[PDB]
C-alpha cells in the first residue's frame, strides 16, 4: 500500500476514484500497483468533468467515465444522429454546439509533444484535441479552445494544485518521471 494510493483517495472525489478504479480493472490493471497511472486517470477524469461543466447546460455529451461498451454505444448514437464520422479511437466528450468529438489530454511534458502524439494517433481532421499541462499551458486544435478563458483557468489552477499537493508529499518527481 503506497503513499500515492492514499494521496489519490484524499485528493480526489470518491466518485472520481471509483470510476478510475473501474477503468483500470476493465483492462486488468491494479490501482494499488500502477499508482502513478491511478493518479493520472483520476486527474484526467476530473479535467473531463470540469470541462463538460464549462459552457451551457446541454452542451457536452461525456464519453469518458463509462465502460468500453457504453462509451461506444453513446458514440454510435451521436454519429448515427449528427452524421459526424465515427472516430477510430474513443474520445472524451462530444460538443453538441460545435458538432465535434473532443480528446482531452493532460500531460507533464510540453503541450506541443503530447498534442503531436495524440494528433498522429487519431489523424482525424474531425476529432478536436485540447491538451492541458500541469504548468498551465494549453494547446487546442486550430487554436480553438472551445470554452471561456474562465472555465479553462479553473482547470489550470486545479492541475497546478494537484502538482503542489504531490510535491509537498515528495510524490511529484516519481509522477512526472513516469509519463
Ligand atoms: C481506455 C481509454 N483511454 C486510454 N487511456 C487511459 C487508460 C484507462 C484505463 C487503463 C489504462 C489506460 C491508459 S493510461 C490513461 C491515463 C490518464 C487518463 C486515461 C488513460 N487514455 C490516456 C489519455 C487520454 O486522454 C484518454 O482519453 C485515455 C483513454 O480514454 C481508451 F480510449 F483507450 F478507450
Ligand atoms: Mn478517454
Ligand atoms: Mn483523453
Amino acid at each position: 500500500g503506497s503513499h500515492m494510493e492514499d494521496f489519490v483517495r484524499q485528493c480526489f472525489n470518491p466518485m472520481i476514484v471509483e470510476l478510475a478504479e473501474k477503468a483500470m480493472k476493465e483492462y486488468g490493471e491494479d490501482p494499488k500497483i500502477e499508482t502513478n497511472k491511478f493518479a493520472a486517470i483520476c486527474t484526467h477524469l476530473e479535467v473531463c468533468f470540469m470541462y463538460s461543466d464549462g459552457g451551457s447546460k446541454h452542451r457536452f455529451e461525456i464519453i469518458e467515465g463509462r465502460d468500453r461498451i457504453m462509451a461506444w454505444t453513446v458514440v454510435n448514437s451521436i454519429c448515427n444522429t449528427t452524421g459526424v464520422e465515427k472516430p477510430k479511437f474513443l474520445p472524451d466528450l462530444y460538443d453538441y454546439k460545435e458538432n465535434r468529438f473532443i480528446e482531452i489530454g493532460v500531460t507533464r511534458r510540453e503541450v506541443h509533444i503530447y498534442y503531436l502524439e495524440k494528433a498522429n494517433k487519431i489523424k482525424s481532421e474531425k476529432t478536436h484535441i485540447h491538451i492541458f499541462s500541469f504548468t498551465g499551458e494549453e494547446m487546442a486544435t486550430k487554436a480553438d479552445y472551445t470554452l471561456d478563458e474562465e472555465s479553462r483557468a479553473r482547470i489550470k489552477t486545479r492541475l497546478f494544485t494537484i502538482r503542489q499537493e504531490m510535491a509537498s508529499r515528495s510524490l511529484w518527481d516519481s509522477f512526472r518521471q513516469s509519463e
